[PDB]
DNA sequence: ATTTTGACGCT
DNA sequence: AGCGTCAA
């Protein structure tokens, strides 16, 4: 009752760029705009592996992970843009720089947590309070929410997409209580107004479109964001949670898309997030551990307490290359050459990072996969990163991994290496 | 033969 | 530390 927390204390948004790498390439090359297209890495093997797909191409069934030759079977007119290759490997610099463009715009509005290259969480609580004081009881017009969906609406007593959106927005605003500056629903609505403004600024200043979710915590904001892509935003209110969760597969909730979510389904014999409400906190803790159990107990009721972390820059800078099938590195000299290529890219990015962000990495992490091991990483070792020097970093990585080689003749490498990974970590101010 | 990335938890 | 999970 009067002491039961409802997790309505914050306004949190999750901005997710639409088909991001595709949009970067379409901005650069207008011939690709409004076409079925995709972004591919490499080209020799089966036309290259697709890593991003425009919505026009998705309509044909083109997906990520697909080989371009196979995506051409579904979409013969598919256009392609290739990731730049440098030093013998794919180089993602263009997309990292476009990400900085968007993150810097978002940072003008609020503190952001960079979740990935094209996703950021925004804590809008303070900005919403300020805007509510400015509005000073004035109602919120539907014109201020031109691309917003209210999840769950319309309901109760037009066959067009936009018609449904406006019809739902009207019901929401009609019911909204603008008197109460502390009303969580009003706070979310003002949050959505601010996110419309943020998304307009991103599109104006970069050309890039995005989707967004607005709710009371990060998990609901992420879920909301995915409900109406592309180029739309969705408000998930606390009151919308029971219906929304009643048919929501557990795997759709962030962190439950893998083994833990599978175990929740198998152990409890349920399918949907809402069914979790029927277990006590101690029951969930008994099956999934103290932390996961408490998290699930609150999350299935719409309550998540994870903060939006004040962090705009990545905490690590890494470079990796796979060596699949017969191309696995089987000689020592070969291993050293690829470590040098990786270390040269890493040096370049680290030097730029140091100049831009006033920080220095202090640890180098070296990871490898051996041919036959199914695990993503077979071995991980660290050494000091004391100089931004590609020859030194590559020599040091070799030093830390050279004893993994079983071959009695050093010139040969066995078992063959199927992946090399260098990552700079543990930044200190400089 | 998806590849190339980040962030965070466990012991 | 080194390994594993989950996600762009
Ligand atoms: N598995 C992957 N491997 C390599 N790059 C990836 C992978 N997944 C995503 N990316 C890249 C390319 C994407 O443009 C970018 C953002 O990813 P993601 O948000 O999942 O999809 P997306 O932005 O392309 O489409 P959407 O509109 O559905 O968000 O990160
Ligand atoms: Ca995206």
């Amino acid at each position: 009752g009067p002491h039961m927390a409802t997790g309505q204390d914050r306004v949190v948004a999750l901005v997710d760029m639409d088909c991001f790498f595709v949009q970067v390439e379409q901005r650069q090359n207008p011939h690709l705009r409004n076409k079925p297209c995709a972004v591919v890495q490499y080209k020799s093997w089966k036309g290259g592996g697709i890593i991003a797909v425009s919505y026009e191409a998705r309509a044909f069934g083109v997906t990520r992970s697909m080989w371009a030759d196979d995506a051409k079977k579904l979409c013969p007119d598919l256009l392609l843009a290739q990731v730049r290759e440098s030093r013998g490997k794919a180089n993602l610099t263009k997309y990292r720089e476009a990400s900085v463009e968007v993150m810097e715009i978002m940072s003008r509005f609020a503190v952001i947590e960079r979740a990935s290259i094209d996703e950021a969480y925004v804590d809008l609580t303070s900005a919403v309070q300020e805007r509510l004081q400015k509005l000073q009881g004035q109602p919120i017009s539907a014109d201020l929410l031109p691309s917003t969906y209210i999840e769950g609406l319309p309901q109760g007593p037009t066959v067009q997409k936009e018609g449904m959106r406006k019809q739902g927005l009207f019901q929401w605003l009609d019911s909204l209580q603008i008197d109460n500056l502390t009303s969580p629903d009003l706070q979310l609505t003002v949050g959505a107004v601010i996110v419309e403004e943020m998304r307009a600024a991103i599109e104006r200043e970069t050309g890039f479109q995005c989707s967004a979710g607005i709710s009371h915590n990060k998990v609901l904001a992420k879920l909301a964001c995915g409900l109406n892509k592309p180029n739309r935003q969705t408000l998930v209110s606390h009151g919308s949670v029971p219906q929304l969760f009643s048919q929501m597969p557990i795997r759709k909730i962030r962190s439950l898309g893998g083994k833990l979510g599978a175990s929740v389904i198998e152990i409890l014999g349920i399918e949907y997030m809402g069914e979790l409400t029927q277990f006590t906190e101690s029951q969930l803790q008994s099956h999934f551990g103290e932390k996961n159990g408490s998290w699930l107990y609150a999350m299935c009721r719409g309550i998540e307490h994870d903060p939006v972390k004040p962090r705009q820059l990545p905490k690590t800078i890494g470079c990796s290359k796979n060596f699949p099938g017969k191309t696995a590195l089987a000689t020592r000299e070969q291993v050293q050459w690829w470590l040098l290529q990786l270390a040269q890219e890493l040096e370049e990015r680290l030097t730029k990072d140091r100049n831009d962000n006033d920080r220095v990495a202090t640890q180098l992490v070296v990871s490898i996969r051996v041919q036959g091991d199914k695990r993503l990483s077979s071995l991980r070792r660290c050494c000091a990163l004391t100089r931004y020097d590609a020859h030194k970093m590559s020599h040091d990585a070799f030093t830390v991994i050279k004893n993994c080689n079983t071959s009695g003749i050093q010139t040969e490498w066995s078992p063959p290496l199927t992946m090399l990974f260098l990552c700079a970590t543990k930044f200190s101010a400089s």
